[PDB]
Order: structure tokens, then C-alpha cells, then sequence
């Protein structure tokens, strides 16, 4: 009945540490919620251990305050621009005439067992579909009937020490770390549904600093990538544009900030402090507005072209390549004002912002873009 799932994120403009309790029916009850804006980490990893393990700490505090309970384990959020993907393919004979259980992990593990290169990890092993005979697409094979089948995997990978900081923190504050996830991939267990996995959808989660993506076709995980820029660049061009403290960029990016520069009331103007003891600047929102979108674009296009070059790859191999499901954008940094708008005009298909799926309790504090990544965390620990 009560078997708690905690996922914790290091992101790099927050630490998230959700207690999940899971359900009968599957759904996950969010019974605790904690936070803490993130410190001690720069553009590459963590310049000061002690220093996260302060907020680490204060958002597991948090937690642990709110559900009345005890963190001991977690499922930790791994990402960074050194995570990379494989297609392999496996072959394994149907002894017996009907597939057992083993089969289907005999076939994964000879599909896995391919040459990883050097100094690299392998973080997941997700198959995606099974061929018994001429009958391909089969998600579910076991007790079917067949001479020789063929299953094709998914392979996330990391690096040997991209993740030895952060499980140093985690373990530092006495907790031990039950497994790293993929954000992507966590992230695609919040917001997508198994309809649009079927349809074909991509799930990008626009963080602070990077930019994790997920595509299904055919209800299977096909591609996953990570690019390290995201919200903070948004707030780089802010702060060089005007002349603006970093911090005050962060501000009116996100209390008057827009990536549609067609929607803005031409007469709404906004104060922004300037830097080097000068006084302040009064621009306006629609010229703001300016600068965020072409950024948006910028971003959103390096996403675009990878999708471009996936279906391309996928269409010449006969498997399902059209996303007619659209894009959901969650994350962080997809809360700006008319950015489904400016990202309708990149991807020139439906989009949407994503928000975590199948759970109760406190959505009021979870069910936001900003923690899909800890949520899906919940999800893919219940397994
Ligand atoms: N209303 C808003 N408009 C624009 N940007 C916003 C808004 N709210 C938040 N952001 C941006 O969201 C970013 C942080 O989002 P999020 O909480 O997903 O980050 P994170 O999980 O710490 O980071 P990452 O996933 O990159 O590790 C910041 O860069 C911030 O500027
Ligand atoms: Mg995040
Ligand atoms: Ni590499
Ligand atoms: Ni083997
Ligand atoms: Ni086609």
C-alpha cells in the first residue's frame, strides 16, 4: 500500500525532490513536494560539492517535511551534452515453438551486445519492437508462435564520470542512488500519452541549461539527444542586448518576457536596470519581445533538423517516420508567452505544452513543465 518512489532532479537553475506514492491503478500520488534554487553548478557540472549538497539537502528537507516520511533512495535525473544514442538489432531462435520470457531477454541482451566505444556507458537498454517471422511492429511477443525472431533496442549512453559529481551529493547527504534516468526520457514519461507515442510525437524539455529530447514512432522510443542550450542563453541575449545585470535579464524575461513578437501592445514598457552603476532603461515589451523569438527559433531549429535527419533515416528503413502527433514542448523555459505560436512555425506541425500526466495528490504543485522531468522520474521507478 505504501511504497514511496522519490525522484530528484540537480537542475541548474533548480532542485526539485518530489515523494510519490504509487497506486493500484497505476497513477502516482504526489504526497510530497520540495525545492530549492540551484547552487555551487556552472555550465559544465558541479564547482563546489558542498554546495549542492546544501540544496540538495534543503529540498530533500522539504520533501521529507511535507509527506511526513523518510527519504532513504531516489531516482536520479541524469542529462548533459555527453549523452548519446544507438539503434542495434538481435537475433535469438524461438526454441520450443511459443516464445518464453527468456527469449525476449536473450534477444535484448544480443542486440545490447554490440562494441559501445570507449570512455562511454551504457545508461538504458529499451527495446522498441520484435520480429517473429515476416510479421514485424509485435511490442508484446511472448507466447506466440514462431521459428526465429529479431528485436531492435534503443541504447542510451553516458559517460563513465559525467555523473560521479552528482551521486557523490546525493550519497552525501546519506541517500542511496537506486538508478540514473535519462531526462529525456523521464520527461517523456510525464507529458506523453500512449496515444501520441503511437501517432508519433517528440517531447522536448527546455530547461536552464540543456534541451532533452525524445521521439517516438510506433508507440517506440526511436531518438534521443541532448543540446546543452537552453533558458540561460535566452537571458545572455537579454542582458548583452540592453546592458543589464544577468539577474535582471532573468526578471524581465520572465515577468514580461514573449517569444512572439506579433502579440505584444505596442505601448507596454518596461524598467530595466543597466550595468556599471548607469541608470535604468525603459524599453518595451514588444521590442523585448524582439530579441527572445529569434533565439526561440534558433534553438527550436537545431531541434527541428534533427527530426529531419531522424525520419529521413527512419522513412529509408521502412519504419514509421511521419510525427503526427505534433511536438510538446514542457520544461522550464517553455512557459513563455506565445511560444507554441513560434513553435508552430518551425516544426510547421501541432504543438503544445506539456504538463506531468497520471497523478493525484498535489498536482497543484507538481502538474507543472518545470517538474516533468522529477515526475517521470516517479514513473519509470515504479517499474
Ligand atoms: N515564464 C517564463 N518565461 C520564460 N522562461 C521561463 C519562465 N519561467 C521559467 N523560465 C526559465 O526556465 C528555466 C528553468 O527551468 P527548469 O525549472 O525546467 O530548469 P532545470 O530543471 O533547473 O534545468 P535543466 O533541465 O536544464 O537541468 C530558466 O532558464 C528560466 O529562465
Ligand atoms: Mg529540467
Ligand atoms: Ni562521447
Ligand atoms: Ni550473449
Ligand atoms: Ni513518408
Amino acid at each position: 500500500d505504501r511504497k514511496l518512489v522519490v525522484g530528484l532532479e540537480i537542475g541548474t537553475a533548480k532542485v526539485a525532490a518530489l515523494v510519490g506514492e504509487v497506486l493500484p491503478d497505476g497513477m502516482v500520488n504526489i504526497i510530497g513536494v520540495g525545492s530549492c534554487p540551484s547552487r555551487g553548478m556552472d555550465k559544465g557540472g558541479v564547482n563546489d560539492l558542498e554546495s549542492v549538497v546544501k540544496c540538495v539537502q534543503r529540498a530533500i528537507d522539504q520533501a521529507e517535511l511535507m509527506a511526513d516520511c523518510q527519504i532513504s533512495s531516489v531516482y536520479l535525473a541524469l542529462s548533459g551534452k555527453h549523452i548519446s544514442c544507438q539503434n542495434e538489432i538481435g537475433m535469438v531462435p524461438i526454441s520450443e515453438e511459443e516464445v518464453t520470457q527468456e527469449d525476449v531477454e536473450n534477444v535484448v541482451h544480443t542486440a545490447k551486445s554490440v562494441r559501445v566505444r570507449d570512455e562511454h556507458r551504457v545508461l538504458h537498454v529499451i527495446p522498441q519492437e520484435y520480429a517473429i517471422d515476416y510479421q514485424e511492429g509485435i511490442k508484446n511477443p511472448v507466447g506466440l508462435s514462431g521459428v526465429r525472431m529479431q528485436a531492435k533496442v534503443h541504447l542510451i549512453t553516458c559517460h563513465n564520470d559525467m555523473a560521479k559529481n552528482i551521486v557523490k551529493a546525493v550519497e552525501r547527504c546519506g541517500l542511496k542512488v537506486d538508478q540514473l534516468i535519462f531526462a529525456g526520457l523521464a520527461s517523456s514519461y510525464s507529458v506523453l500519452t500512449e496515444d501520441e507515442r503511437e501517432l508519433g510525437v517528440c517531447v522536448v524539455d527546455i530547461g536552464g541549461g540543456t534541451m532533452d529530447i525524445a521521439v517516438y514512432t510506433g508507440g517506440a522510443l526511436r531518438h534521443t539527444k541532448v543540446i546543452p542550450y537552453a533558458g540561460n542563453v535566452v537571458t545572455s541575449d537579454i542582458a548583452y542586448a540592453f546592458g543589464t545585470p544577468p539577474s535582471d535579464a532573468e526578471a524581465i524575461k520572465v515577468r514580461h518576457g514573449c517569444a512572439l513578437g506579433s502579440i505584444v501592445g505596442k505601448d507596454e514598457s518596461v524598467e530595466v536596470p543597466s550595468v556599471g552603476g548607469r541608470p535604468p532603461r525603459s524599453l518595451q515589451r514588444q521590442t523585448l519581445a524582439e530579441v527572445i523569438e529569434p533565439r526561440y527559433t534558433e534553438l527550436l531549429n537545431l531541434v527541428n533538423e534533427e527530426i529531419l535527419q531522424l525520419q529521413e533515416k527512419l522513412r529509408q528503413q521502412g519504419v514509421k517516420h511521419h510525427l503526427a502527433a505534433g511536438i510538446v514542448l514542457t520544461g522550464g523555459a517553455a512557459q513563455i508567452e506565445g511560444l507554441a505560436a513560434c513553435a508552430q512555425r518551425v516544426f510547421h506541425t501541432q504543438v503544445r505544452i506539456g504538463a506531468p500526466l497520471n497523478i493525484t495528490g498535489l498536482t497543484d504543485y507538481a502538474q507543472e513543465p518545470y517538474y516533468s522531468t522529477a515526475v517521470g522520474l516517479l514513473h519509470y521507478g515504479k517499474e
